């Protein structure tokens, strides 16, 4: 191979991002690429999750300044259906809990199409995620994704459903949170799955463990880009710094 | 010079059946007048349970055992009658109350001792903003709700218990969502609360708050595993579990 390129999947040109009153982004700068882990850190109302919610087109998180692109097209003018179509999806720092709906249900919902093609695909795939996650699937496939799940489950049944999903852009919202220590490995090795299939993280975190993890860490403060690059490096600048 | 002794919170041989599954089987846990108490674990261990059981939150019933806080055997008590007693649980993931300010949030539930002169109580609840970080100026009349990020309704829910200054505060996951660089003022959120003689009893998966306690202990399958040091039973867990 002669030439030596980078391919942008998601590039957010200087977004002026404003929530109510206040200017929560103050012109960001950030790239994703192809199958690429990129790790977002930053103190608390720096504007990451407002950073993601702006990406996945949340209805009233609309840009004042700048631009979004998605895969070579301006996603501005999409809304949060048109944009999970193209292959984005956001899992939030508290997941949405459903009466009613069983976790096989749940994993099925989303379900990459070269899966649900075939039945039997598709059983032993959400099989496959939850025993990646480290759910029995014979023990949580009948339980419901409702109230009744720990913290914990529900958010490794999101990780599941990430995989299931296969997104080419999948954004998590602090995906440990509520998850024990000795399980990060199994965290890490969700990410290594995704990757080698050819997905692209943009993970938010406050675990070092997982921001280690990532190819590229950007530092948010106050809706700036400060510093990013090498995970070690810019998370040393953080716990010194900003 | 009085010999009489009363035990904060005692946790005897407490099983806890959650729908079909048995969840706490035999929990055996204390807590001390004027102590911090970590509980530390994996998922699934039953912790979050503990402390739903403790509250009485409805459908948290022991089929064995009991719960005795004060001397007192709270079993036939509602959520209501338990934090009368001085009780409080501040659970992982806490509630958007919306129509609410911050100023009158954190007027709700406010020690009586505050509450009884109108200046005092406006000072504390100024104190509290400004123990977790958050200006009370610019946080005082925003609304609790989703327009709060998870780091700030965490900060709110901690200034919540400051102003409250229950004999035991029972906190789930205090850390979720909040920032390490903003873990000492975690700290000194638990050192206040300990100045004023309340009593934690903190169930946490970050290392940095859990080695601040006075004791930890560690629930597996709804029991617990190994207690006292922070730091040994800290490297048991991440050693065996
Ligand atoms: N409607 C609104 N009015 C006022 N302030 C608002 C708002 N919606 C959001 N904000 C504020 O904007 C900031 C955005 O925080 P967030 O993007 O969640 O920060 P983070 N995840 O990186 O910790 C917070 O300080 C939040 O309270
Ligand atoms: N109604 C229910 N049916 C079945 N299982 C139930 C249940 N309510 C709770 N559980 C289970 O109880 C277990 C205890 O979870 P929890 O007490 O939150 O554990 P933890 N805080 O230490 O992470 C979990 O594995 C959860 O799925
Ligand atoms: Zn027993």
């Amino acid at each position: 191979g002669e030439f030596m390129v980078s391919i942008m999947l998601l590039k957010v040109e200087d977004l002026h991002v404003y929530r109510g009153n206040r200017e929560i982004l103050k012109g960001v700068n950030l790239t994703v690429e192809e199958n690429e882990i990129h790790a977002i850190i930053g103190p608390n109302g720096a504007g990451k999750s407002t950073l993601a919610y702006t990406i996945m087109g949340i209805s009233g998180y609309k840009p004042t300044k700048g631009r979004i692109i998605f895969k070579g097209v301006d996603i501005i003018d999409k809304n949060i259906t048109e944009r999970a179509r193209m292959g984005m999806t956001l899992a939030w720092q508290e997941p949405a809990r459903f009466e009613g709906i069983k976790v096989k249900n749940y994993l099925m919902l989303g379900m990459n199409e070269k899966y649900k093609k075939d039945k039997e695909i598709a059983e032993e795939k959400i099989r496959e995620a939850l025993k990646l996650v480290n759910l029995d699937p014979d023990k949580y496939l009948d339980r419901y994704v409702d109230e009744t799940l720990s913290g914990g489950e529900r958010k490794r049944i999101e990780l599941a459903s990430i995989i299931c999903m296969e997104p080419d852009l999948a954004i998590l919202d602090e995906p440990d949170s509520g998850i024990d220590i000795v399980s990060f490995d199994e965290i890490k090795r969700v990410f290594d799955y995704l990757k080698d299939k050819g997905c692209s993280l943009l993970v938010i975190t406050h675990r070092e463990e997982l921001a280690e993890h990532a190819d590229r860490v950007s530092l948010i403060c106050a809706g700036e880009v400060i510093k990013s690059g090498d995970p070690k490096e810019v998370g040393e600048f953080y716990k010194k710094e900003c």
